[PDB]
């Protein structure tokens, strides 16, 4: 079978139930394996431990480079089945009625998915590179971005050598600032919720975030974007003003013996037996009350096969 890999004890609860629930309709079978950071599932991957991940787009060229060398076999896909889009949006969220624009943010307080991740990362330090007065290596870019932010909440970063960009996470003890669910600011969600909350002044996530979080149209009022043009527009505005327009998450697999065909039926029949509103037993992209983005993105509708290679 499919072995996939969980990254911590919520995704590998929610693997356990993924297989009793493939078994219970007699569809293809999909094996679990309990992990702790994309990096070890990579690692399990590239040694036949495990078959299959999905992954952000900040970790498709890691796992893409040597030894691992996986490949993506199969992009989630987001929007509506009206209008299916392998991409998503890199905006930049803050709360309305302030008066500074992209950029001037130098001083301020920022709240990011996590460290090395595309909406939260890649695309937002890309951006405000030529504000960042940074010298280049062998100067590590976190040490500009300290410098840059008053204090902000990056997921993954080394709270000894840049204590402030793990000074506004809310984690406890030793899980502040982790790289997971464990650390309340995590992820796109928890990233907004690090703004909600007023410990920045500024979230850098993806569109969709602030629709799911805040269902109360009144509340979305609240908040807009930052464009690169150095206008604020309302959060529906995305399209015009986003800093990014991104590749989704992808499935990686082993591009030597990756199992892919073996992979995409199981996605494919996953999909259709547990995909939105299909079944009231099992959920393949939700979450339980408290928990977000678990194996696939919530925000996802289904997955679109990478070309042959
Ligand atoms: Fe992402």
């Amino acid at each position: 079978s499919v072995q996939w890999c969980a990254v911590s004890q919520p995704e590998a609860t929610k693997c356990f139930q993924w297989q009793r629930n493939m078994r219970r309709v007699r569809g293809p079978p999909v094996s679990c394996i309990k992990r702790d950071s994309p990096i070890q599932c990579i690692q399990a991957i590239a040694e036949n431990r495990a078959d299959a991940v999905t992954l952000d787009g900040g970790f498709i060229y890691e796992a893409g480079l040597a030894p691992y060398k996986l490949r993506p076999v199969a992009a989630e896909v987001y929007g509506t089945e009206r209008q299916p889009r392998t991409h998503y949006y890199a905006v930049a969220v803050v709360k309305k009625g302030g008066s500074f624009q992209l950029n001037e943010l130098q001083g301020l307080k920022s709240c990011h998915t996590g460290l090395r991740r595309t909406a939260g990362w890649n695309v937002p330090i890309g951006t405000l590179r030529p504000f960042l007065n940074w010298t280049g290596p062998p100067e590590p870019i976190e040490a500009a971005v300290a410098r840059f932010f008053s204090a902000s909440c990056v997921p993954g970063a080394d709270k000894g050598q840049f204590p402030n960009l793990c000074r506004l996470c809310a984690g406890t003890g030793e899980n502040k600032c982790a790289f997971s669910s464990q650390e309340p600011y995590f992820s796109y969600s928890g990233a907004f919720k690090c703004l909600r909350d007023g410990a920045g002044d500024v979230a850098f996530i993806e569109e969709s975030t602030v629709f799911e979080d805040l269902s109360d149209e009144a509340e979305r009022d609240e908040y807009e974007l930052l464009c690169p043009d150095n206008t604020r527009k309302p959060v529906d505005k995305f399209k015009d003003c986003h800093l990014a327009r991104v590749p989704s998450h992808a499935v990686v697999a082993r591009s030597v013996n990756g199992k892919e065909d073996a992979i995409w039926n199981l996605l494919r029949q996953a999909q259709e037996k547990f995909g939105k509103d299909k079944s009231p037993k099992f959920q393949l992209f939700g979450s339980p009350s408290g928990q977000k983005d678990l194996l696939f993105k919530d925000s996802a509708i289904g997955f679109s096969r990478v070309p042959p290679r």
